[PDB]
């Protein structure tokens, strides 16, 4: 759960020239340790690509923020640390509320760099989705994201993370 030895990483995010502020994350390597370090190592870029300058590319209120897409950047692409794909490392985090972090899949075992932000529950994503981590801070940050989706996903502005990093 959540614990002071798991890594905590943030996004800065702007909205077409306007600054959003920084979400923060706490992710839980104590769970999901190859899922978590994946986004850690994205976050920090080190292994030469990652989510710096990526969109948050679908946002439907009441359910997700989805960005991610490194390699395309437009829903159809992405990449881990690991290849192409990696495996569902374990289901043990339910999507109980808003805030939570969980990858994006095509299909089991499909994970890449794609994730969501939930802005609500969401169990029918339960033993789907791997979720790995959560906001600690920047919720408001959050909403304001899911204020420029609409009910079929697309964005007003292009929402990017300006900056991003482990802390
Ligand atoms: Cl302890």
């Amino acid at each position: 759960g959540p614990h002071m030895t798991n890594p905590v990483v943030f996004f800065d995010v702007c909205a077409d020239g306007e600054p959003l502020g920084r979400i923060t994350m706490e992710l839980f390597s104590n769970i999901v340790p190859r899922t978590a370090e994946n986004f850690r190592a994205l976050c920090t870029g080190e292994k030469g690509f990652g989510f710096k300058n990526s969109i948050f590319h679908r946002v439907i209120p009441d359910f997700v923020c989805q960005g991610g897409d490194i390699t395309k950047h437009d829903g159809t692409g992405g990449q881990s640390i690991y290849g192409d794909k990696f495996e569902d490392e374990n289901f043990d985090v339910k999507h109980t509320g808003p805030g939570l972090l969980s990858m994006a899949n095509q299909g089991q075992n499909t994970n890449n760099s794609q994730f969501v932000i939930t802005l609500k529950k969401a169990e029918h994503l339960d033993f789907k989705h791997v979720v790995f981590g959560f906001v600690k801070d920047g919720m408001d940050t959050v909403k304001k994201i899911e204020s420029f989706g609409s009910p079929k996903g697309s964005v007003c502005r292009r929402i990017t993370i300006t900056e991003c990093g482990q802390i």
